[PDB]
């Protein structure tokens, strides 16, 4: 006669979903094969004054349910004031931490703050190594992105990004184009550290919102450079080794780093009718220019399929789109030619936005979650990633984050996340039909989610290829 | 071919569930009927420094996906430091508050803090009046409950409760019995306010835990008066309307008051060797005394039947059973007799406790939560309320805290809350043929939940009547 909720968390298999909960000040591990919560942890209970848990990625266990670790970080200062809640705090915690969490088989343990361990800070995409001895995250508020070693969470590299715009006005300064230097950060503090934790480098003031990349043009985002902005997001990992991948948002490029020799290698022209790449130019051993004649789109979300022959950027709002390059030459990014885009005809106004991705294990589909602001209702795109066309569009509900595979590619788990203050889910849907399969409670804000991999073949289709 | 989660919520009907997450800081509104979370709230946002959300209630509303309103208060100071986090928080708010929330059909919306309204701040269970027209709030480190307007969140009455302990040792200050003071506590500010927020009148420095009734004896819980403790903490409301009763969990008495006369009339006695009741002594217009001569047992949780023909008692630790009394003669509750004891062989040891409670719409059945410390798996006994016998009882998962039930009294959904660290859910269970159909995810360290109420009817098996 009654329905067991056991029944549906049956098929979905022993694997484990953990999202942060931005506003929440939560983190939490969930079993899809029960429905339990496994652990929480609130930031606030270690002191964090501003705890915007943000972005996070799992290191890969032989058995997440003996033990896992995470790396999660926050966001601070007036971070605190860009969603529809009337907050009171006037002068919040700076935020850009970096935690180190284990869940040890019964609880979470906050191991560290790698932002201390290091000294330096960084507020936006955390993503793993292929190789799972390290973790990268970017910052779009300081323009810095930096790969960590897993055991010392010291820096191995760090990037430092600046905007010089041929237009010095907030209007012109991306669309009427300019030249971003790439320049190598150094630690200045004794035992190799930097001092760059909190708000220390911050250009502008707060994050540019999902679908505000805009918003700094018409003076609405405050800080001391918001003319020298470039809005870096992520470090995505070529599954294949060697070559890791920042994402500029507001010049609209991707740079393609050599992790090993520590240089720029080539720099990816993200909107629609730009050529493959633009030049890079060396200045001297630490320092690398672009010139970029004009800006068409920002652009947003980035990703290597899961066999690194193909390499995704979204572009946004002035284009909505993924743009697509051939990324089957290994051994030299700068031949990376672009080779397909993927549009649609229902993308047709400022929004939706092309927004997180996650492919199947064999790279044949990719789910993208459509964006939008309140109350329009964001969804998934089903994409067949051979031919490069969309296949489906499903409506899901309120401001839809992350997606996430169970490593078998048999279901999409993705976050909905209410704009901080409305309706929030885990969502599943099977990937053999396309079907969404319905919604669980998650009282989080979460803009990212992973599941746990075991396998390095396991990450290529997690919180290290994509965002 | 594929299950969906759809199915499992369709048969729930159209409930909200609301909980409150401890030391998560958080608050959340889950729709049953599509497994979404509403709306949730972090208390941080608003500039709480210790938001550990302890109790609530809330309000009926004819459709509250429309809107609805309720009450969830805080505990802070010590608080923070008893259960397994490693907290590091240097300057810990007092909690204490008790604050206001409107969930609008969209987010929640804080509207303000009663205890800045009334002066008068309290850290234990929450209730509504059976009018609708207020609630109540008790406190076990001050020993004060007092019931408040909705409207204007001012103290109708408020109660004081002191031990006079016959032996001036903690060990045996309730063993060998005492004298219990019930005193009228009236304002001492302008404007009829309290001077009783955070942490003010605090008679020891932190809750009894769950379980943990024996730490005061033993000199494990520090504070300026522990001798003079009683741990108030409830104040249940008669559904007919007139008495509330006060539970002190040290003594083991529950007081019925008379809330428009503002006066004590009866000391029921919870232990199984003890008489019906203690022998009521006013003193003058403000004061009265109840000579116990041994606390045979330590208590906890209280509650009416929805017809208020039964009140229950749960002693606990040296004892663990239901204590019943016949509250049928509603003119004159100093006539009210024990019936019954709900006792099993397998209760015998220190753990473990009857806990929390829920009755069926038809006072038949009730529902009790049978509470362990880690590692033993806590449950639900389900007892037959006519012939006051347990009829099955069903082994869980840890930290097992409040039920509540669909109002048609088809479904139990319960609350597990890893002692703050470790595995949390909802759970459901089926009132038909007593079978639990599995977990929803709950990433919260829960010590209640409700489900929102449409009529006065309905509040007779909500948070109103019991614990
Ligand atoms: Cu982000
Ligand atoms: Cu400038
Ligand atoms: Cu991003
Ligand atoms: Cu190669
Ligand atoms: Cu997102
Ligand atoms: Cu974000
Ligand atoms: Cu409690
Ligand atoms: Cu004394
Ligand atoms: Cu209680
Ligand atoms: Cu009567
Ligand atoms: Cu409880
Ligand atoms: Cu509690």
């Amino acid at each position: 006669k009654y329905v067991k909720v056991q029944d549906f968390y049956d098929q979905l298999g022993k694997y484990v979903l953990v999202a942060p909960g931005k506003f929440s000040g939560t983190v939490a591990a969930t079993d899809l094969s029960t429905g339990w919560t496994m652990a929480w942890l609130a930031a606030w209970n270690y002191g964090d004054t501003c705890p915007i848990m943000h972005h996070m990625a799992a290191f890969p266990s032989p058995d997440p349910y003996k033990e896992f670790e995470f790396v999660v970080n926050t966001q601070g200062g007036k971070n605190l004031f860009i969603y529809g809640v009337p907050v009171t705090v006037e002068d919040p915690g700076e935020g850009m931490k970096i935690y180190r969490i284990k869940y040890d088989g019964t609880r979470m343990n906050l191991q560290r703050d790698a932002a201390e361990v290091s000294g330096l800070g960084l507020g936006v995409h955390v993503t793993i190594t292929p190789e799972a001895d390290g973790y990268a995250v970017g910052d779009g508020q300081k323009d810095i992105c930096a790969e960590f070693d897993r055991e010392t969470d010291m820096v191995r590299y760090a990037w430092a990004f600046d905007w010089d715009p041929n237009v010095k006005d907030l209007k012109r300064a991306w669309l009427d184009g300019g030249t971003m230097t790439i320049k190598r950060l150094k630690p200045t503090l004794p035992g190799g550290r930097y001092d760059l934790q909190g708000s220390k480098g911050n250009k502008i003031d707060w994050e540019l919102v999902p679908g505000g990349e805009l918003a700094i043009e018409d003076g609405k985002v405050s800080g001391d450079r918001p003319l020298h902005s470039v809005a870096n997001d992520a470090l995505v990992f070529d599954p294949r080794g060697k070559w890791a991948v920042a994402s500029m948002r507001l010049p609209g490029v991707c740079v393609v780093f050599d992790r090993e020799n520590q240089v720029p290698v080539a720099v990816l022209a993200g909107p629609k009718g730009t050529p493959s790449q633009f030049q890079l130019v060396k200045v001297d051993d630490d320092t690398w220019t672009v010139d970029i004649p004009e800006v068409i789109s920002a652009g947003h979300q980035a990703g290597f399929s899961p066999d690194g022959q193909s390499f995704l950027f979204m572009n946004s709002l002035r284009q909505n789109n993924i743009m697509v390059w051939d990324s089957s030459n290994h051994d030299d990014p700068t031949t990376w030619e672009k080779k397909a885009v993927v549009e649609s005809p229902d993308w047709r106004g400022a929004y939706p936005n092309t927004f997180h991705m996650v492919f199947t294990p064999d790279a044949k589909k990719i789910y993208v979650t459509m964006w939008w602001p309140s109350p329009t209702p964001n969804g998934i795109a089903v994409i067949d990633a051979v031919n490069w066309e969309v296949l489906k569009e499903v409506d899901l509900g309120p401001d839809m984050h992350t997606l996430a595979i169970t490593y078998d590619g048999k279901f999409v788990v993705g976050t909905l996340s209410g704009y901080q203050n409305t309706a929030s889910a885990i969502v599943v849907m099977e990937t053999e039909t396309d079907e969404v399969l319905g919604f669980l409670p998650s009282p989080m804000g979460h803009h990212d989610n992973v599941i746990v991999p075991r396998t390095l073949e396991d990450l290529r289709i997690s919180r290290s290829t994509t965002t």
